[PDB]
């Protein structure tokens, strides 16, 4: 046993890990629909900018949870990054939708990891989720629906006038 | 009696409190107004910040009568604040429309009452009427009125690009 | 449903607009409050600058939920703001001994907001309420008692005196 | 005729010339309370202050109706200043409701001024004195009542103690 762990249930602890590698995919998944928008043929360099930003939040996430992992005694298992659902994201439209629901998969996870750190009474869990996760993720969804309307509104996906206009005016 | 009252008539102490009512109901309107635009399907950022703006730009204005009151030694009375007519404000375009409407409704009560005060030969009310109030309101039907105009001509309230393109260039 | 919603109870959505109606009802007996104290025969302006802030405050209490209930997916619904109890708050012992009063009734309906969000296994809501809300509250109704306190302490509210010094050195 | 006079009635031209000895007379009552309080067997310098610039200001208040008179091509007729009332104003309390019965006597010969203009289609004249006069008028009547409320509230003038905490704490 860790010289430091106190109150950490191996449940938690791999849950944490579980964690770990969705937080990786989802850095994945935005690093790949950042260069989707940087090809000739689609070429909306602010979508582009936007989803790469998201991309190193992303590996933030998962460093933090790293990190966790160690200040509660537990031990890092790491698992292989499956690449993204696509190759071609079709739209500024449909990455957007593609990203709320990525999110809130995310924020799914999230929740039941809160689940189960209640369940066995570990506050100092609770509060980490709480604190540097939960409203990550309300604000992250709450943004994506935003742009996912707008761009409903403007006309996307048929209208290229309306993700070009996008990418200037929301994403510039 | 108030030992500063002085050529203050108790019909124009009443009007008084009617108005402080009226500024705090268009506080009230705006509040509502303003965070329909917050919603994550409706999402015109620019739109929410102009009427929450104008909600408290209304605060001021009731604060300002409810010193007023004071100042000539007459006492404030409050009533209930009554909740918007609306809880779904439609559009861009019919939020701007209900603005003007209710800007002409305080408008008429403030001419209301600055003929009460010329009735009532209260030349210190009628100034402070005319200062205070009047121009603001004109100002501010004249602006609703062109920001009306401009969203018609735009296309709105269907055309959803009229809408959030307004949002970026006129309210941003 | 909103594209947004996730974990979400209908009952905490409405309680979230039952909130929203008490916190600008605190911000209309606050306002009431400080003009009482700015009547020619009440003359206390740190008292009335004291209650005005307060006011303020609960409005952005009231917007920070509103804020809330959108990032949620939730709809706001509004009711009417209910005139305070008093016309005539009576010395500044009292007017402070009723906002405590009504500090702590706001406390009771974020406790129960909070066993709620609790009952229905959503740690984002109980976060917002513990983070924005109680320790507020905690702080505000420590303040109040002080303040009471001091007010009986010095003899109030039989020793104008008393008022008058408090006034300048704690509200000062 | 002067060859600047236009729509402006002998009989305003009259009232004028008795509101510049009014003012003039506001100025000398000031002066003497001012240094009534510089006696050494009263001794409350910020009284003292506080009535010295009450006196320069209404020399201001003269000055202007002057300037008045002549902008307007009446002509300045000036009378003997009356001495004050007292020559012992008693205390604090008492200066300061004197001082308020002054300003309310002066605000009274201003409305009959502003009646008189109104009578005559002045609307020159009836916007010089809202401007210059009717307002300040009702901003001193509301501070020397809020000064009498707390000065009876503290004790004066009975309480010698009360006078001098008034004298540093408001005065001050
Ligand atoms: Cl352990
Ligand atoms: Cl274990
Ligand atoms: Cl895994
Ligand atoms: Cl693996
Ligand atoms: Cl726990
Ligand atoms: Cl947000
Ligand atoms: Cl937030
Ligand atoms: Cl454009
Ligand atoms: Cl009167
Ligand atoms: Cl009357
Ligand atoms: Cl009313
Ligand atoms: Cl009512
Ligand atoms: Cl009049
Ligand atoms: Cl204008
Ligand atoms: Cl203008
Ligand atoms: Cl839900
Ligand atoms: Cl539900
Ligand atoms: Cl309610
Ligand atoms: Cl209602
Ligand atoms: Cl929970
Ligand atoms: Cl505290
Ligand atoms: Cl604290
Ligand atoms: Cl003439
Ligand atoms: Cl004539
Ligand atoms: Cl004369
Ligand atoms: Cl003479
Ligand atoms: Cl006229
Ligand atoms: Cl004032
Ligand atoms: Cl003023
Ligand atoms: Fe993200
Ligand atoms: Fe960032
Ligand atoms: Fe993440
Ligand atoms: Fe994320
Ligand atoms: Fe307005
Ligand atoms: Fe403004
Ligand atoms: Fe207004
Ligand atoms: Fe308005
Ligand atoms: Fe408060
Ligand atoms: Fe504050
Ligand atoms: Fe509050
Ligand atoms: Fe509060
Ligand atoms: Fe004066
Ligand atoms: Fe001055
Ligand atoms: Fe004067
Ligand atoms: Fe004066
Ligand atoms: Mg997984
Ligand atoms: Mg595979
Ligand atoms: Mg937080
Ligand atoms: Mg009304
Ligand atoms: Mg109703
Ligand atoms: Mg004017
Ligand atoms: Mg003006
Ligand atoms: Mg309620
Ligand atoms: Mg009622
Ligand atoms: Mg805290
Ligand atoms: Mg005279
Ligand atoms: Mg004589
Ligand atoms: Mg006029
Ligand atoms: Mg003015």
């Amino acid at each position: 046993t860790s010289q430091v762990r106190q109150n950490y249930h191996q449940d938690s602890e791999a849950a944490i890990n579980r964690q770990i590698n969705l937080e990786l995919y989802a850095s994945y998944v935005y690093l790949s629909m950042s260069y989707y928008f940087d090809r000739d043929d689609v070429a909306l360099k602010n979508f582009a900018k936007y989803f790469l930003h998201q991309s190193h939040e992303e590996r933030e996430h998962a460093e933090k949870l790293m990190k966790l992992q160690n200040q509660r005694g537990g031990r890092i298992f790491l698992q292989d990054i499956k690449k993204p659902d696509c190759d071609d994201w079709e739209s500024g439209l449909n990455a957007m939708e593609c990203a709320l629901h990525l999110e809130k998969n995310v924020n799914q996870s999230l929740l039941e990891l809160h689940k189960l750190a209640t369940d066995k009474n570990d506050p100092h869990l609770c509060d980490f989720i709480e604190t540097h996760y939960l409203n990550e993720q309300v604000k992250a969804i709450k943004e994506l629906g935003d742009h996912v309307t707008n761009l409903r509104k403007m006309g996307a996906p048929e209208s290229g006038l309306a993700e070009y206009l996008f990418d200037k005016h929301t994403l510039g």
